[PDB]
């Protein structure tokens, strides 16, 4: 019988954002953005009624290698604490073992982000020097595909990246943003194209995606593994997609949203 | 217990073409491209044996309306006479109701192919003009995108398209790439930007992808719905896809291939 979603999401511009008045508003009123809007589509679509709640620990989800323990949104799902994730959550192997994913309802690859007129077109520059620092985010996707990449020019990234000195790693995106902006060009930073690509059209319009995308890969919607809502959650993603709704609120909090220009 | 996996799949360049010499050569040897490549990947990657068939209709998969019947590859699993679609074939709604579709293993979106010069940027510029003839390959996910769309600008197109005259539909890419070809610039091609990209970048190139893309989608490995394959084979894409096999694999059959330039 029918009951409320819990839904774990995070604190990730343009996908989940505080109001500025979130302390006169409760529940799913606080917060807005492109995965509160793709939330209240799902939960039409799929006929359910839905808790928003942001992960305790702010992390995306990595299993540690000692414990075998699960953080973030993924462990969250896993341990049981929530029935649906529904923010930018990267489809990969590891996850996509203990989670179920829905087919992605946005594409993306890693990208690189600088000050305006630091002198890196690509991560073969900032492989071959070393006055520029650069470095990801730490529990995600992008400090993994490094860590495990064989791949000659990432393999060199990480090498560099895992023993830098002072830590060239972030505990959020907003964090290595902060970064860059203040380290004067002597900062990249390694993240996802679709949030390199918000924040350059932002104010105060400092900063620069530069290079192709590293990788190719999407963000899916995540349940515990044999929920009964993994199968009309997909079917709902797809649908949405065809309808052009997916389209529509992207060009929202993306394009609309531009304070740039 | 172990047998060899009947694979489905469509001649459509560059992922599965003749070899020359194909009168001289026996079973898989036939075949040669980036969806014979991958599928020898998988198989490695599942421990299994396969045998490469081409569909007998040389279509990718649409329902009769009236008669409810399936026909291409989506026909040969629904109806049991294949195992598995190692092909471009589009992830839709339609479909994942009646098979099983892997995560995706390439990202593409609906796009316009001219002969080189044609006076056309864009699909709202194809709307708002006769003299250039536009259309689409039968029995596929671009016809329906435009069929079912109710964008004002794709549902004009649509309605255009449906009772032009001559039909503006084709049965092959080869088919819509000719008339593109030998149209003096009176036809537009509407394909997938993979396709488009390829046959841009093969002599005599005389045709250009122009615009953005209308659409953003997928093509996914499909399996009978509830196959013991599915969960492998989709594991199996995220290992090739992080392992950077994927990218090595276009790289192959499209930058590599290049003969203009
Ligand atoms: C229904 C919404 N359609 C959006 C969509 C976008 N894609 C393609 C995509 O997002 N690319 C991905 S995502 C991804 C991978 C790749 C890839 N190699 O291209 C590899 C590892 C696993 C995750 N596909 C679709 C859709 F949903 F139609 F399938
Ligand atoms: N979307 C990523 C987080 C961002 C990043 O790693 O760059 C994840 O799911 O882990
Ligand atoms: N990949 C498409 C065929 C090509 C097209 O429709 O443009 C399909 O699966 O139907």
């Amino acid at each position: 019988a029918n009951k409320t979603v819990v839904v774990t999401t995070i604190l990730e511009s343009p996908y989940v954002m505080m109001k500025k008045n979130h302390e006169m508003l409760e529940g799913n009123e606080r917060y807005e953005g492109y995965c509160v809007d793709l939330a209240a589509e799902i939960a039409k679509h799929c006929g359910f009624k839905y808790k928003l709640t942001i992960v305790g620990d702010g992390k995306y989800g990595a299993r540690d290698a000692d414990t075998k323990i699960w953080n973030g949104m993924v462990g969250e799902l896993v341990y049981g604490k929530a029935d649906i994730a529904i923010a930018p959550l990267t489809i990969t192997l590891v996850r996509e073992e203990v989670i179920d994913f829905s087919k992605p309802f946005m594409s993306l690859g890693i990208s690189i982000m600088i000050k305006k007129g630091t002198p890196i077109e690509s991560a073969e520059d900032l492989s071959k020097q070393t006055e520029i620092a650069y470095g990801t985010l730490d529990s995600g996707s992008t400090k993994e595909f490094f860590r495990r990449s064989k791949i000659a020019v990432f393999d060199k990234m990480w090498t560099y990246m895992r023993s830098a000195e002072p830590s060239v790693f972030v505990r959020t995106t907003a964090e290595g943003v902060a970064r860059v902006r203040k380290s004067k060009g002597k900062y990249a930073y390694l993240l996802e194209s679709t949030m390199n690509e918000y924040i350059e059209q932002r104010k105060p319009c400092d900063t620069m995606k530069v290079g192709g995308n590293l990788d190719s890969k999407g963000y899916g919607i995540a349940t515990p593994k044999g929920s009964s809502l993994g199968t009309p959650v997909n079917l709902a993603v797809l649908k949405l997609s065809e309808q052009g709704v997916l389209d529509k609120l992207k060009n929202k909090w993306w394009y609309d949203k531009g304070e740039c220009g």
